[PDB]
C-alpha cells in the first residue's frame, strides 16, 4: 500500500527536501517536535523495521549515515536524536520505514 | 583490550556482567540497567566507535546490521505490538556512554515527541 511519503519520493506532493540520492530522501518534518526535526526514508517501500530483510542492512545504515551528515550540515554541533518507530506501540504514523533525526533542543529521558 | 574502555568495551570482553541477548561477531545485544520500558534493550557494536557523529562510510552495514539484530531481538522477545529504536549524540542526545549504543524500547506505548 503506498504512503504519503511514496507522493514525497515521487515529487506529487511537495516537502522541505534536504537531501537526496538515488536510494533515500531526507526532508523536514512536516509536524516537527524540535527545532530541527527531519526525516531520513529510503526510495524502496519497506513498510516497517519489523520486515526489514538483511539484504537491506546497508541500505539501513546508509540512513543513518545520511542522518547523521544532514545533522552536521543542518548545524547540530550539540546533538541530536535518532528514532525509528515501529507498530502501535511503537508510534509508527506512516508505514513507511523513516528515520527521524531531532536536534536544536535538549531531547528528555524517557524517550516517550 | 579490543573494544576500548568504556563500560561497554568491558562488557564486550566480559570484564563486567551484562544480561545478554544475542552476540555476533559484529555486535552485541544486552539488557539495559536502567530500563525506561518494560522490555529495553541495547545493542551495540563489538568495533569502538565513540558516537554516530564520528561514524565512518564504512560503517555503514554494521549500522545497519545493529538495527536487524534488534529487530530480531525484538521478535524473540515477544514485542509483537510494536518497539521503538534510539540512538543519542551528544550532548543534546543525552549520550552517557560514548560507544555508539542503539536502545530498544517496548512492552508499552510510548509517546511523542520521543523526548
Ligand atoms: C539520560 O539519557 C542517557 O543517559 C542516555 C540514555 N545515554 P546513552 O549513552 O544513549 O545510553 C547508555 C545506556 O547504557 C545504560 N547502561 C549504563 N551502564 C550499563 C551497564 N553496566 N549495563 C547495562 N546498561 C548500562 C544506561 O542505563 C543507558 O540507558
Ligand atoms: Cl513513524
Amino acid at each position: 500500500g503506498d504512503t504519503i511519503f511514496g507522493k514525497i519520493i515521487r515529487k506529487e506532493i511537495p516537502a522541505k527536501i534536504i537531501f537526496e540520492d538515488d536510494r533515500c530522501l531526507a526532508f523536514h518534518d512536516i509536524s516537527p517536535q524540535a527545532p530541527t526535526h527531519f526525516l531520513v526514508i529510503p526510495k524502496k517501500h519497506i513498510s516497517q523495521i519489523s520486515v526489514a530483510e538483511d539484504d537491506d542492512e546497508s541500505l539501513l545504515g546508509h540512513l543513518m549515515i545520511v542522518g547523521k551528515k544532514c545533522a552536521a550540515d543542518l548545524g547540530l554541533n550539540k546533538g541530536y536524536r535518532m528514532v525509528v518507530n515501529e507498530g502501535s506501540d511503537g508510534g509508527q504514523s506512516v508505514y513507511h520505514v523513516n528515520l527521524h533525526v531531532l536536534g536544536g533542543r535538549q531531547m528528555h529521558w524517557p524517550p516517550g
